[PDB]
C-alpha cells in the first residue's frame, strides 16, 4: 500500500434526506402542519398526488404551501 486515504467514510445521512423519493433537497421545506423535510416539488406534487392538498405525514387540508421555507414562490 503506502499509498495514502486509507479510511472509509459514510456518504449524506439519511437525515439530510427526504421521507419520499429519498433525494438531496435543492431547497429543504419545512412544512407547518406537522413539519417534515421534502424536496422543494416532492411536497409540490405531493399535495397534488391526493384527490386536494392534503399532507401525507399528517391529513391536513389546504395546508399553507407558501409557509414553506422558500421565498422563491415555494
Ligand atoms: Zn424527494
Ligand atoms: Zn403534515
Amino acid at each position: 500500500g503506502s499509498s495514502g486515504s486509507s479510511g472509509e467514510d459514510d456518504p449524506i445521512p439519511d437525515e439530510l434526506l427526504c421521507l419520499i423519493c429519498k433525494d438531496i433537497m435543492t431547497d429543504a421545506v419545512v412544512i407547518p402542519c406537522c413539519g417534515n423535510s421534502y424536496c422543494d416539488e416532492c411536497i409540490r406534487t405531493a399535495l397534488l398526488e391526493s384527490d386536494e392538498h392534503t399532507c401525507p405525514t399528517c391529513h391536513q387540508n389546504d395546508v399553507s404551501p407558501d409557509a414553506l421555507s422558500g421565498p422563491s414562490s415555494g
